[PDB]
């Protein structure tokens, strides 16, 4: 029993983050095979920040203009190239802990585990979900970006998210490992600011219905909604419009509860109109937004208590 | 920016996890030089539960009743003996991954990461409160037991948790790693409950300092109180009384953030009176208590934003 917001274990990234410097800047790198990924604004000063041209800034350098430090080994750069808005660095040497792997560039509402990062050392690792808005609400500080987020199935990991800027509202912004921004942000100064979100309606959904797994009916109700007669009221409440992908989704979830997706829609209506009465969901005095129906799927058990 | 419930990265512990088995009984080890660290009631079957006389029950063992899987790895037991509530099981091989570590006995109130493991296979980490009755609220399944809690500082491993049993209330309890139950509670079945809880009021004072740092004062005010004037209004809101000894502690906050401690108690005093009036402190609607001054000095910025 209980329901707590779990990473993933984090000892297979860890093997991977390096520590790599340009002059006077310094960020953290993730380490493959014979490679070594950050961003580009690596090359950097604070004041290149202002207007950079990367292409201009990076012709300029050599392959011992960058130094890569994994753990107390100097690692020799023998290559460099930009993709997006990363560096790749060949080193010399293969990291002989690259796990199975592979890229994924998430989708907005899924989660994934961050391994915060300074100086090429793990400091922390928690859960976080890709904002509707693009953004990540992280916890990180100066000299995090190269920090990685990602997912593991089966001893792979799936690497989705690389740390590179703080917004002015304190959320976070970044790339996938091809160096492609998640949202509309840039690598440069700007007046970018985090643009409106929204309540991710799945996962609240999936989240009742972990409730329900875990022993918990009190939010239930006689009644059913229509898809329509629910997005009326998830518009008012600035929730995420349910399709009928959404609704087939959680069909597992569904099953295992016995309350059809659309009953338990009827609950989240009333819920949203009447609130919770100073009630709790699985120790929660709000709706919960940050689990998948994967992530309910992953941590409960398969058996509901009836 | 950003503040997060963030657990230890969890790589040294993964490589310490195994598998125990005794007859039709299995559940996780901790694997440290050639020793594995176990729950006693491994050698239980369901049954021996109701009435375990466990010194009885391990006479009848020897060294191969007991089987130890490290990954795809057979360990082979050459020696066996009880310490309080764990058994300590030798084996022929010594953990080549085995970090610098530590066994401590951690005080209510204070916080660790919970690697939750089945059959010696790491499935997730997050970060938990021992709670002032001995509990934690984590989340478990079947097969969780020999689970481990743990901090690191400078790559020394803490241990300071073994995870044994779910109570009715569906929180959890365990021992150190001595083998002594934190609480009350005992390894056979008995009408054992959770007692009465009450929220950890250095906590809530470090989190509200946590907001400070990160650039709040909104639940700020022009009032200062005495300790037994706040402990009139602890008392009636189920907090634990506040200390000289807690006030002491939250000196290092109170010198970043300019806010003597008792003008944060008597902040404090007017949230428990007055309540949030539909406002957020570093995201939430209700007020935290797991984390320490210690998990706040350690992930804030250490310049207040001003
Ligand atoms: O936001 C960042 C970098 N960053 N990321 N996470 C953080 C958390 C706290 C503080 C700063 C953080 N910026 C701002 C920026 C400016 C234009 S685009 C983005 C940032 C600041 C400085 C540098 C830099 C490059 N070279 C030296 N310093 C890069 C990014
Ligand atoms: O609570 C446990 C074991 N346990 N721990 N975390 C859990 C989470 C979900 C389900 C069970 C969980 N018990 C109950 C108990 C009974 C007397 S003392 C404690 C438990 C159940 C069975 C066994 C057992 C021993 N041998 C075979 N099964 C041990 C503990």
């Amino acid at each position: 029993s209980g329901f707590r917001k779990m990473a993933f274990p984090s000892g297979k990234v860890e093997g991977c983050m390096v520590q790599v410097t340009c002059g006077t800047t310094t960020l953290n790198g993730l380490w493959l095979d014979d490679t070594v990924y950050c961003p580009r604004h690596v090359i950097c000063t604070a004041e290149d920040m202002l207007n950079p041209n990367y292409e201009d800034l990076l012709i300029r350098k050599s392959n011992h203009s960058f130094l890569v430090q994994a753990g107390n080994v100097q690692l020799r750069v023998i290559g460099h190239s930009m993709q997006n808005c990363l560096l790749r660095l060949k080193v010399d040497t293969s990291n002989p802990k690259t796990p199975k792997y592979k890229f994924v560039r998430i989708q907005p509402g899924q989660t994934f585990s961050v391994l915060a990062c300074y100086n090429g050392s793990p400091s922390g690792v928690y859960q976080c979900a890709m904002r509707p808005n693009h953004t990540i609400k992280g916890s990180f500080l100066n000299g995090s970006c190269g920090s990685v987020g990602f997912n593991i199935d089966y001893d792979c990991v799936s690497f989705c998210y690389m740390h590179h800027m703080e917004l002015p509202t304190g959320v976070h912004a970044g790339t996938d490992l091809e160096g492609k921004f998640y949202g509309p942000f840039v690598d440069r100064q700007t007046a970018q600011a985090a643009g409106t979100d929204t309540t991710i309606t799945l996962n609240v959904l999936a989240w009742l219905y972990a409730a329900v797994i875990n022993g918990d009916r009190w939010f239930l109700n006689r009644f059913t909604t229509t898809l329509n007669d629910f997005n009326l009221v998830a518009m008012k409440y600035n929730y995420e419009p349910l399709t009928q992908d959404h609704v087939d989704i959680l069909g597992p979830l569904s099953a295992q509860t016995g309350i059809a997706v659309l009953d338990m829609c009827a609950a989240l209506k009333e819920l949203l109109q009447n609130g919770m009465n100073g009630r709790t969901i699985l120790g929660s005095t709000i709706l919960e937004d940050e689990f998948t129906p994967f992530d309910v799927v992953r941590q409960c058990s398969g058996v509901t208590f009836q």
